[PDB]
């Protein structure tokens, strides 16, 4: 009878994925046939300018097979939180619903404002879950005093703050974001003691801004003598790179009461020592370090991982990942639960296309039908199992664990908990040891951290390859789009950063490229599904797109200062070709948008900006990461590419006015060209 | 004047930019951004809650002022306004604030206020801003 799954994947009904399938079959035909003629019927003989142009549009076609094969089932997702709140949280009975440790990545308290980590860290202590089963975890990689500060007065306010978001059900549970919206927050409100209450938390939320305001003063100014503590000591954190590890839980158990007597989820401040000298790995140091304190004081069975400026939006994520974390048919191989990055306060034209929503609604939803989406860093649930390394179980030793995990008995015991927590009879004083332990600078040596198990090291954005080795082992991950969104973040402001992040991601991949975890080779005969493979050498190998594509933009200013066209003379037999292909194109564009939902004005965006990211910042990539191999500027490629197309569409009109018949036809197809080729160069430059 | 016996020292006070009250309480920007002292919130409250009220007796006096009676203006200690005849007044000279005008909510002093009028009759030149400004 309570055999009824927590979720159900529904297939795209066979109305519109149908003809898109049939399409993008037409539209393969239709490009053989193109490219079958391309290679026959050559330009004039002694004409260089063809086969370059054969080259550049048979790359063209592979790398658009490339990326088209990945689509080929989309699936969504549906869960039904009535039936996991049934099953597992009852009324007046204790809930077995699992715990959930939350990390929380910070780095620098200047570069990154202190009322954001604030408002994320009060966002995630107010979810919708026990707070018995909820625990969170700030990994503050700077070691600084104001961050500390900053963290208590947060706990402090949160004592108010997170009876009244539960009480009233208010959302977001953030109270910056709460607190400055249009919406009108009289709506779907019931209890007559809303007013006053919610007057005197908006008063209260401003003092507590006013009081981190004076703290960010106090800290902005560097002593001579050093950082004191209230308690009159020296701060440990005195130098950031010669620091020991520090290890403070401002609520809890016996953290304290709130305002209406009930505890207060766990909250705990971790900085990892830091040594000269010693490599930390970044992000991925501090996610493994975060690892290891959680299981030594919590154990809980999931992690989700945030950074400071992306606060929970809905407060019911945690349960929309327990219904596909918590199923017993389909838990046991479901590696982690990824949710859609959203930002706030996007512009409505979107220049930069930080909504990316192409990727967020085509790219992953495709990939979820086949084995999953790709882990892409914030807002992501993973399970312990699968971030340890263990195998996904077949669908029909002391040493060993030592040398995987260290040296920390404490910690490999805790990692045989099938139910996760900790072992009764461990006094804390002890515990706060062993997590102040494994928390140390030289740990993680002779050990599979950071290159078998956990968060993989490297200079690269480290959020692909940790999910590409997860898949690897077979196991699956799930997508989960809730109509209200989990998670939201701040978008970036200006083009520098986006065009910086670019450059970095590009740069990730190529470094993906050469390296052993390529997925062209690596996991050969192992548990990944073909077509897993098949997407992650499409979202591997793009830049290297960067280099055809700059020379196809070069093609049309030659084309036009020559004086001579790339395609032979004007056929019937072949306009009817480039016609019907043209006409295939956008009727697979306009299929792609009717079945998602993403507009055309979105889909136009994400088309130029991937012509400009090639011809921008993919070709510097891709320059760098081969000087890297083998032993701002960022603009400044396509303007003059830009530039030198518009100084050559002058010189073609130019000929006309000496050549008279010869003004039409054509010159008409090579300013046709040219004006595609600007076109599609028209955002920025 | 006496709006600002109780303005000036919250604005000396706070350093808020501009001392204006109509443009300060009238802008967008976030108004709790490089605020340290404790003491702000309700400070700022009571003086936005004062300058409606003092915006509110100026409304009053401009409603009152608008007609204008037949027997000519009076003063409220009693006596008749001397500019009845804007053409043919003589020259008036009060001090407001300054060194006897009165302390602020602080105690301290307030900078000097004076208002004058120059002396008008028919039949002579003025110039206007420049003879006001030379007066
Ligand atoms: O967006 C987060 C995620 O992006 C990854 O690059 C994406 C890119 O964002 C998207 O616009 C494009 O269509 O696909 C690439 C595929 O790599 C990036 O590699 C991740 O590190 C990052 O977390």
């Amino acid at each position: 009878e309570a055999r009824q799954p927590l979720s159900r994947k529904v297939s795209i009904p066979s109305s519109r994925i149908n003809p898109y399938r049939m399409v993008i079959m037409l539209r393969l035909v239709i490009l053989c046939i193109f490219l079958h003629y391309r290679i026959t019927n050559p330009v004039p003989n002694a004409y260089p300018l063809w086969l370059v142009s054969v080259i550049c549009e048979i790359w063209f076609a592979i790398s658009w097979i490339l990326d088209q094969f990945p689509k080929w089932l989309p699936v969504n997702r549906e869960t039904y939180l009535d039936r996991l709140a049934l099953r597992y949280d009852r009324e007046g009975e204790p809930s077995q619903l699992a715990a959930v440790d939350i990390f929380v990545s910070t780095v620098d308290p200047l570069k990154e404002p202190p009322l954001v980590t604030a408002n994320t860290v009060l966002s995630i202590l107010a979810v919708d879950y026990p707070v018995d089963k909820v625990s969170c975890y700030v990994s503050d990689d700077g070691a600084a005093m104001l961050t500390f500060e900053a963290l208590a007065e947060t706990s402090e306010f949160a004592r108010k703050w997170v009876p009244f978001s539960k009480k009233y059900s208010i959302e977001p549970r953030a109270p910056e974001w709460y607190f400055s919206q249009k919406i009108d927050y009289l709506k779907d409100k019931v209890h007559p003691s809303f007013v006053k209450d919610r007057r005197a938390m908006k008063r209260e939320y401003e003092e507590f801004k006013v009081r981190i305001n004076g703290l960010v003063s106090k800290a902005q100014k560097v002593p001579e003598e050093g950082w004191v503590m209230q308690d009159g000591t020296p701060w440990p954190g005195n130098n950031t790179r010669d620091h020991p590890g520090m290890i403070q839980v401002f609520l809890g158990q016996s953290g304290g009461l709130d305002t209406e007597g009930n505890e207060l989820p766990r909250l705990v401040y971790v900085s990892r020592e830091k040594r000269p000298g010693f490599q930390h790995h970044k992000k991925a140091g501090a996610m493994n370090a975060l690892v290891r304190v959680s299981a030594v004081l919590t154990n809980g069975p999931f992690l989700l991982n945030l950074d400071c400026d992306h606060y929970i939006n809905n407060s019911k994520a945690l349960r929309e990942a327990m219904c596909f974390m918590m199923d017993p048919n389909l838990g046991k191989h479901v590696c982690y639960v990824q949710f859609p990055q959203r930002f706030d306060g996007i512009d409505r034209n979107d220049r930069y296309a930080n909504r990316n929503t192409v990727f967020f609604d085509i790219n992953l939803r495709g990939l979820d039908g086949i084995q999953g989406p790709v882990y892409v860093g914030t807002g992501c649930v993973f399970n312990r199992t699968a971030l340890y390394g263990y195998e996904p179980p077949l669908k029909p030793s002391q040493m060993s664990l030592e040398k995987r995990f260290g040296q920390s008995a404490v910690f490999v015991a805790s990692t045989l908990m099938e139910n996760g927590g900790v072992p009764q009879s461990a006094t804390p004083e002890t515990l706060l040891k062993e997590a102040i332990h494994v928390i140390s600078c030289g740990y993680e040596d002779k050990t599979d951290w950071g290159s078998e198990i956990g968060w993989i090291y490297g200079s690269v954005t480290e959020d692909i390859l940790t999910g590409f080795k997860m898949h690897a082992r077979g196991w699956r991950s799930i997508y989960c789009m809730p109509k209200r969104p989990a998670f939201k973040g701040s978008a970036p402001i200006n083009l520098s950063d986006r065009l910086n992040q670019v450059l970095r991601w590009a740069l990730g991949s190529v470094e993906i490229l050469f390296s052993r975890h390529c997925p062209i080779w690596y996991g050969y005969g192992g548990r990944l599904k073909w077509l897993e493979r098949f997407a992650y050498v499409n979202t591997t190998i793009y830049p290297v797109t960067a280099i055809p594509l700059l020379i196809y933009c070069i093609l049309p200013a030659v084309c036009l200062l020559t004086n001579k066209f790339i395609i032979p003379q004007i056929s019937n037999l072949a306009s009817i070709w480039f016609i019907s292909l043209f006409l295939s194109i956008f009727a697979t564009g306009i299929l792609e948008m009717r079945w998602s939902g993403v507009g055309i004005d979105e889909w136009w965006r994400n088309e130029q900006f991937w012509v400009i990211g090639g011809v921008s910042a993919h070709l510097f990539a891709v320059f760098q990461g081969l000087l890297k191999v083998l032993a701002t500027t960022l603009l400044i490629p396509p303007t003059t590419l830009l530039i030198i197309n518009l100084v050559g569409v002058v010189a073609g009109i130019s000929y006309a006015i000496n050549s008279g018949y010869q003004s039409w036809g054509p010159l008409f197809g090579k300013l046709f060209f040219a004006f595609w080729v600007i076109i599609h160069l028209y955002p920025f430059l």
